């Protein structure tokens, strides 16, 4: 517990952009791509407010567009006055992936017609499409290969506190080791994972922090009205001040938490408010109405393990069930826990010959195990029940594929 | 139930069945085929012929029994067994887990075939196991695969019995022949044994 990322103040004008959305769309092909970024303000309006959205490749600008405040009209009442939405055509975008992540400038000007600049914000565009067609996820229209892992915030001496050098030797080590995606097990990540990602290239799923994996049965405040509103505030928030990232590519429920209506109606609120990325949730059984992929955990390549409720099948004997056709992908797989990953050619194997199976995010990235000192102030790594915490998992927090310190397994 | 409709040794195969003017003399072998046999229970599922390529011809026909007799799906393995004239994917000799990619007519893993984007047809194996000699190796491997997958429905062993002839020799003592046993060339020697039963039922 504590406060354990930023704390810093902002002045901001009273006549202000008080949010943006950025979206690009693209023609069939993606030779072609439309830039909509629709800015709100808040504030007092006057008719000598304009907002000028441009879009920059490197010092060059490559397209511009400006409007007075006042949106088109949306119901018997009107529109929103206090809002705009620039579009911008842009000609042989360059597409961000992974493997390339190019990016532009957005830079989103509050100012008058006159010239004066009242306050500007601005962002990294990555111009990519995500869409799930004919039951693949595609990016840029081809089919992804997730080559992904689940990263916790972790660090052996600051305990919950990231800081960026240590987020950049997660994503060179990541990178150098052909790893090309990350899942934020389990929680909204420090901030500026999400510019490191969308600059270096990996491709993200942000999740929700909502895990009530404890419950019994484990949807016991998910399926229940009286926690939407807490859970809403979890996705919701996550969403807003995420969607701008290109990295992220994929949005996530939460974790561990059963499958309750609430998921369902929060599932449902994202695909209307940003219909650019799938969602996707484990719980419940990995294939239900809360997502738009087939995501289980530690379910095997060749062998079913049929439990009741929630069977984890073997993956490709899930994809084929009468009536399916999502793309899956693992949330988690090959736990590795000390010496591990045996098996892990099995799951790649499968993973090339199948299109559907489109791979998965190994559990996971560092082991989570803390510094002590011995009397003589030589210091070892410590695990559960190693502070005298009781009841305690012991060496379950470390499944890391490197070493708390980096070194790797 | 199916039409006496093959024309394997055309190049392409398909060539006579995308033919409209052979579509009269097709459309007779799978109309009188239905005409006679629709009121018997036993058939369950009408076939369009076999290896005869996929040509325009089928499409027309698939539709007709569909439009006279909805009681039963049809099948035809032709041009990739997955065709749009199938309402099964009825692969020929198609693996359990190892692809066979040809071109235009690839024979995937039976497994990966049920999973291919947009698929969504059961799958139930039109030839598989070829008997032909001591052979039936790997037999439960199929049998695994259909236990574990509900869209994988089965299939037909090929094939029942040997299409040996009796010749008699000089003693007039019997003997099994083949292909090339009657002066007959060119010919396909030992390829018409392929059954899991001699040709006098006896079993192998
Ligand atoms: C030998 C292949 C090119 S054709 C193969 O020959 C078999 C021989 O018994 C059967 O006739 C099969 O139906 C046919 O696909
Ligand atoms: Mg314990
Ligand atoms: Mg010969
Ligand atoms: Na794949
Ligand atoms: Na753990
Ligand atoms: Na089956
Ligand atoms: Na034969």
């Amino acid at each position: 517990s504590g406060i354990f990322r930023d704390v810093s103040l902002l002045h901001k004008p009273t006549t202000q952009i008080s949010d943006f959305h950025v979206a690009t769309r693209f023609n069939d092909d993606f030779s072609r791509a439309v830039l909509e970024a629709e800015v709100q303000m808040c504030g007092e309006l006057r008719d000598y407010l304009r907002v000028t959205v441009s879009l920059w490749q490197g010092e060059t600008q490559v397209a511009s567009g400006t409007a007075p405040f006042g949106g088109e009209i949306i119901d018997e009442r009107g529109g929103y006055a206090d809002r705009v939405t620039l579009r911008l055509n842009v000609e042989n975008p360059k597409l961000w992936s992974a493997e390339i992540p190019n990016l532009y400038r957005a830079v989103v000007e509050l100012h008058t017609a006159d010239g004066t600049l009242i306050e500007a914000e601005a962002c990294d565009v990555g111009f990519r499409e995500v869409r799930i067609e004919n039951g693949l996820l595609l990016l840029n229209g081809k089919p992804l290969l997730i080559r992904g892992v689940n990263r916790h915030e972790h660090h052996p001496l600051h305990g919950q506190v990231m800081d960026e050098q240590t987020m950049v030797q997660d994503i060179l080590l990541m990178k150098q080791n052909n790893f090309n995606a990350v899942r934020c097990s389990h929680y909204p990540n420090h901030p500026l994972w999400y510019t490191l990602c969308d600059r270096y290239g990996l491709y993200v799923v942000d999740e929700a922090n909502i895990e009530t994996h404890g419950m019994v049965p484990m949807n016991r405040l998910t399926d229940d009205p009286r926690w939407l509103p807490a859970m809403s505030e979890r996705v919701t928030r996550m969403v807003q001040r995420d969607r701008n990232h290109p990295s992220v590519i994929i949005w996530s429920l939460g974790n561990e938490s059963g499958h309750g209506a609430n998921h369902d109606a929060l599932y449902r609120w994202i695909k209307s408010v940003d219909p650019s990325r799938p969602v996707q949730y484990e719980g419940g059984g990995a294939d239900t109405t809360a997502t738009d992929i087939i995501c289980p955990m530690y379910a095997r390549v060749d062998e079913d393990q049929p439990f009741p409720a929630v069977p984890k099948w073997s993956i490709k004997k899930w994809l084929s069930l009468p009536g399916e056709t999502r793309p899956l992908i693992l949330c988690e797989y090959a736990h590795a826990m000390g010496n591990s990953l045996g098996g892990f050619a099995k799951y790649w194997q499968a993973f090339r010959q199948y299109p559907r199976l489109q791979g998965g995010f190994v559990w996971d990235w560092v082991d989570q195990s803390l510094i002590k000192y011995d009397e003589n102030g030589n210091p070892w790594s410590a695990y559960g029940g190693d502070f005298g915490d009781t009841p305690n998992d012991r060496q379950f927090c470390m499944n890391g594929l490197v070493f708390a310190d980096r070194t790797p397994h």
